[PDB]
């Protein structure tokens, strides 16, 4: 099926998934010079006190962190959101060298890597009607740079070796995303799409200014994971970004000066 490779990989989406090549696909890159502060945003809130991990699992593309999404134990809301919008699972991208890895850029720089929290709006009453809506997404995307460790992701890297092929889940309860935060909450808001088939335009995404850094150790265990199932020919999961797409009629707008 679909996949980052040279025969699957995303210059192939298209075929399956035509939206692939629709008016509001991401990433992007973020010009941050032609991006626009605007003051109508009211301010973010990452309300992530109560959240409840429940498992981590390697779904053969990246590696998901899936959190109970019955109740707002864990929102997001304000900036340029209209309604509440409840996490349901994170997960990152990565490249196979420091220099790539993020789907969004920024002034054409590439991150090492990037996370994503994924949050669908409770006015829709459950994920699968809120993929079926324009604003039916909001997800929370952070850079990572190499450097100084990040405590709060070492609990995410302990668990890998436990989910290196696709299919393997694990026991992931009780871990804290705001250990994953940067200090800032600045960020670029624009509307667009899924960065993986079946691409679907219902997100409003949220990119913070700041990055956070990881150590090399952290996310060299980020590359040991495996594309392939167990018994199935060893594929390094690396670089299992979409690359940057056309902005068309979408202007970037940012909550700071
Ligand atoms: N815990 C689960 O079981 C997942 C949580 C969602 C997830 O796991 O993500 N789950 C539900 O609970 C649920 C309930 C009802 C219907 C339903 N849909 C089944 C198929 O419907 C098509 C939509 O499915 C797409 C899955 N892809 C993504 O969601 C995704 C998110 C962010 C990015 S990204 N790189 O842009 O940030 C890329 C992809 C689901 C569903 O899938
Ligand atoms: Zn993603």
């Amino acid at each position: 099926h679909w996949g980052y490779g040279k025969h699957n990989g995303p210059e192939h989406w298209h075929k399956d998934f035509p939206i692939a090549k629709g008016e509001r696909q991401s990433p992007v890159d973020i010009d941050t010079h032609t991006a626009k502060y605007d003051p109508s945003l009211k301010p973010l809130s990452v309300s992530y006190d109560q959240a409840t991990s429940l498992r981590i699992l390697n779904n053969g593309h990246a590696f998901n962190v899936e959190f109970d999404d019955s109740q707002d134990k864990a929102v997001l809301k304000g900036g340029p959101l209209d309604g509440t919008y409840r996490l349901i699972q994170f997960h990152f991208h990565w490249g196979s060298l420091d220099g790539q890895g993020s789907e969004h850029t920024v002034d054409k720089k590439k991150y090492a890597a990037e996370l994503h929290l994924v949050h669908w709006n409770t006015k829709y009453g459950d994920f699968g009607k809120a993929v079926q809506q324009p604003d039916g997404l909001a997800v929370l995307g952070i850079f990572l740079k190499v450097g100084s460790a990040k405590p709060g992701l070492q609990k995410v890297v302990d668990v890998l070796d436990s989910i290196k092929t696709k299919g393997k889940s694990a026991d992931f309860t009780n871990f804290d995303p705001r250990g994953l935060l940067p200090e800032s909450l600045d960020y670029w808001t624009y509307p667009g799409s899924l960065t993986t088939p079946p691409l679907l335009e219902c997100v409003t995404w949220i990119v913070l200014k700041e990055p956070i850094s990881v150590s090399s150790e952290q996310v060299l265990k980020f590359r040991k994971l495996n594309f392939n199932g167990e018994g199935e020919p060893e594929e390094l999961m690396v670089d299992n970004w979409r690359p940057a797409q056309p902005l068309k009629n979408r202007q970037i707008k940012a909550s700071f000066k």
